[PDB]
């Protein structure tokens, strides 16, 4: 039918008006922009696509294939260079990092760009250089530019990458042993004969497992697993993350994954600027786990980020959308204790105090009306986000009226038929009241509570038994005895 | 000659077990078989002051002192036994013999108003009696009758209006005696009150035929009869269907903590109350609830310091079966003991009293009822945990209860969510954070019951105050305990 394609992209651009967060209609829009040749609109729709998610490597390669076939200009050489560095933080990218290298070495004449080609190779190797059956290719091309080069017979560049293969469990490996003694004139020296046979071990070793890989169907995530556990008892740093990443990249929906790959450079090599890195991808790849985001705002604030950073990262958590009220409490409280542990509490008055406070209300507000709103919950029935806020202002704050205020709040909401509740307020007064407080208290629990009334019945006489007059240990016992009758 | 030498042996089993209240009746029967007199008088000494005696052994020793009564210091010293006859129980028949012997001194030493005393105090006694008082009042107004003098006759017509007023039973017999005598009219006024007394014993004859229709003793007739009583709430009248029930029912230690409490909380008397603890842990003296209740009385009727001591060290020496009574009893001599610090100085005497006191109490857990008990009587350490609470928050004193939870943290109460916790809150109000955290990391590690709840407290101390690190460990312990 004649200019359909007008009127759907006119359809779908809309829908995505409203549902940013469609992938599959980001995915159509740009076929049909593409369609329809409309060039520069496929670039933004591919721009706000990419902003918002994961591009695996076929989106990356079809975009990376578009700016590079159009580009006329050094300028554009730069620009298409910004879109690979773009490209590949997604995910573990062989193929980019391929076409990265061949694309690059075009630039060469213009003066920086011998060292960009070998810049561009020697990451791609020391991300997927180890990459059982990908990497080998990114060895072989990087030694074709360098043999395509080789300026005066200095073949050192071609000697190293060879000897720096050899040493690396890939495929057909003792086929580059081969092609280096038809090449090499000279002795493959011992080292580099006893680390090639070391590593022929290794493929031998390896072999039922990327055995196991190639066999198995769909995502692989059984064969993924017992690959990531030999791997990270065999302990080498590198090789537990590659195999982390090659899980990841078919298995990057499973946010327990993230979260073991997550928790291993969290907690094992903490390496700022490769946690930081793992806990946005793991965010932006399964954005409805509240647990990613509070491991990322831990990992944040564990790094010294600057302050705006983590608050600008909260409120993308806050709009994540997650499916349980627990989940919006849960990244509240993340966020208040990062702000707590912010405020130097033995001044009279702080900025970061009055920010801590302000984002309490903020926290309490928002659990009254979007959690409500969207849930007939309110997250915490037992206020704990109301809680931690009265034991902060008690016991650092000397701010005792609004801790009492708090409990006030907490009792009203149903919560005075609860012994332990009764129980902590009381604990919260003999900590920071006196004796009195504690007194109203406990009269109030011993009135109130519906589970278990004995229980704070022995709490008060054992207050008065301890400090009250023989009156009050009398009163006491009285009320003990009318409430259980 | 056996009877010498059982006699002998009697006083040697006495020697060892003083308690034994069959040995001294029977003791008392053989000195009195061999005319042993003076023997005789101070066995009965002796065991009046062991144990409570009832009306008939009370009654034997008073006929044997009357019948050997030959000049009037004998009549003085009688009185005096009567008076302590009276204390144990209630004795209609001790208070008639009493009236009646105090008859004879009329003559001399101007004890006439003497006789009118020991009756109009045998009528405050069981005066109301329904059943036993009727022979008191017809006793009290035959002597009156006797001695009439001029047929002025207004003290047996006071007399037989003062009865006809109180519901006693068969006084339709006496109001017609009454009549009969009288050679005026009775009274509008005393009629009111005879028709009124008819309307409340009839209101009691199902009670009083429920305790002939029962056997004794009656103790289900005498709760309910004492049920009703008290929900009509005339206090002359419980008092005297406790003490009913109590003659009977002298061993039931849950009826003294009835009728303790009752004056303890609503008669507002201090002479009644003392009397019936007394009373209470002479008749049952192993209930150690007794002499609680009963030092609580002390205490709050501010009987003397030196009283209440005494009486706590009587009832150290009395016998408890368990080795938790000792720790109760223990507890109740140091609360009260607290009660008596002015804990707005820095030192006090009464404070000094006070964690002397402990140590000494704490020493005789260790000895006295451990070797007694093979326990620890207070096996959660229920004495040093109040010596800590006291020292921490109402001294300035931390040191003395970080040591007293070392010692109780010591005997496997380590194992203990509740304990770690304690002791936590306890550093949490008097102590510092640092103590906080070191404790409840050690608690993670012990707890045994519920270690989660520990790892809970921990995280939430952290979460509230502790540093980013701080966070960090407590994750990282509670994880791996979990685990």
């Amino acid at each position: 039918a004649m200019g359909s394609g007008i009127l759907e992209i006119e359809r779908l651009e809309e829908q995505l008006s409203i549902n940013v967060y469609d992938y599959n209609c980001h995915v159509d829009l740009i076929r049909l922009l593409r369609l329809e040749g409309e060039l520069t609109k496929v670039r933004m729709a591919r721009q706000k696509m990419s902003e918002i998610f994961p591009l695996t490597e076929e989106l990356w390669l079809e975009w990376l294939h578009d700016e590079i076939s159009m580009a006329q200009d050094g300028l554009d050489r730069e620009h298409v260079y910004d879109l690979f560095e773009k490209a590949v933080k997604d995910y573990i990218c062989p193929n980019i990092w391929l076409e990265y290298g061949q694309y690059s070495v075009g630039g060469i004449g213009q003066k920086g760009g011998l060292e960009k080609v070998r810049s561009v190779f020697e990451r791609a190797l020391s991300s997927v250089g180890l990459h059982m059956t990908k990497g080998l290719a990114l060895w072989e091309a990087y030694r074709e530019f360098e043999s395509a080069i080789v300026e005066a017979a200095r073949l050192e560049k071609v000697h190293s990458l060879f000897r720096r293969q050899l040493a690396i469990p890939l495929y057909d490996m003792e086929a580059t042993f081969a092609e280096y003694e038809e090449w090499s004139e000279d002795p493959i020296p011992e080292s580099v004969i006893q680390n090639y046979n070391k590593a022929l071990q290794q493929l031998e070793k390896y072999k039922p497992y990327e055995e196991a890989l190639l066999q198995a169907e769909a995502p692989r995530l059984a064969e993924y697993q017992a690959y990531i556990d030999f791997e990270m008892k065999i302990g080498d740093p590198a090789r537990i993350q590659l195999i982390f990443e090659r899980a990841l990249v078919e298995n990057c929906l499973v946010p327990d994954l993230w979260i073991r790959y997550s928790q291993y450079l969290d907690r094992q090599l903490k390496v700022k600027d490769l946690v930081l890195s793992v806990h946005n991808r793991a965010i932006r790849n399964c954005p409805w786990t509240v647990a990613l985001w509070s491991r990322y705002l831990l990992a944040m604030e564990r790094h010294g980020v600057d302050h705006q950073v983590i608050s600008v990262t909260f409120e993308k958590a806050l709009n994540a959308g997650f499916i349980q009220a627990t989940d919006y409490v849960e990244i509240w409280q993340a966020y208040l204790d990062y702000l707590r542990r912010r405020v130097d509490f033995k001044q009279d008055s702080s900025k970061e105090l009055e920010e801590l406070r302000a984002a309490f209300t903020r926290a309490l507000e928002y659990l009254k009306q979007e959690v409500e709103e969207r849930f007939n919950e309110s997250g915490d029935p037992s206020c704990v986000i109301m809680q931690n806020w009265a034991r902060i202002e008690a016991r650092l704050c000397n701010n005792m009226q609004k801790a009492r205020e708090l409990w006030d709040s907490i009792m009203t909401r149903g919560n005075a038929k609860y012994a332990n509740m009764w129980l902590e307020y009381y604990n919260l007064e003999r900590a920071h009241g006196d004796t009195q407080h504690c007194r109203k208290a406990l009269h109030r629990a011993v009135q109130c509570t519906s589970d278990y009334p004995e229980h704070v019945c022995e709490v008060l006489l054992t207050m008065e038994r301890t400090e009250g007059s023989l009156e009050d240990w009398d009163i006491a016992v009285q009320k003990t005895e009318t409430r259980l009758a």
